């Protein structure tokens, strides 16, 4: 056989910086939770329900074996919620000054939910740049154009 499935070689799943002080990735193996201690990571937020067919038995071990805070907030794919974005800035507002990951599988959550704190936090970051792991499907999936659009509706830059 030829090389098979390179981006095994290529570190952590979709990972994009956002901030100095914020990752945004898809889903990191064990191996990788230590990783992301060694970069600083103090804080890992998983979006990633734990029912998805993909998700670690017990994540929250791994994150804290690894010496990191665990912050849980499944988000369903298929029923994006105000509350769950709510939840994720009360999450970042608990860990201020903190290095943070925010994941799910393949950064298509995390990397909208950086985007929407970053923009309620008055940083103005640029849509088309963090929410690179989207591609052109946003408007594939309207669920997520609606719930971008709403939070996007209480703020300015
Ligand atoms: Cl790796
Ligand atoms: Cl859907
Ligand atoms: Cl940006």
């Amino acid at each position: 056989g030829n090389i098979e499935s390179i981006e095994n070689l290529q570190g952590i799943r979709a990972l994009q910086q956002q901030a100095p002080q914020l990752l945004s990735s898809g889903l990191p193996n064990e191996q990788q939770f230590s990783l992301l201690k060694q970069a600083g990571v103090d804080v890992v937020i998983n979006l990633m329900p734990d029912s998805s067919k993909d998700a670690h038995p017990d994540e929250g071990k791994l994150v804290t074996q690894a010496g990191m805070d665990y912050v849980y907030i499944p988000v369903d794919w298929q029923n994006p919620k105000v509350e769950d974005v709510e939840a994720f800035f009360a999450a970042m507002d608990q860990h201020k000054g903190k290095d943070v990951l925010v994941h799910c599988l393949a950064n298509y959550r995390a990397s909208a939910f950086a985007y929407l704190y970053q923009l309620k936090q008055g940083q103005n970051p640029n849509m088309a740049q963090t929410m690179t792991p989207w591609n052109d499907e946003l408007a594939i999936y309207p669920k997520w154009q609606a719930l971008l659009t709403e939070v996007s509706a209480k703020y300015g830059h």
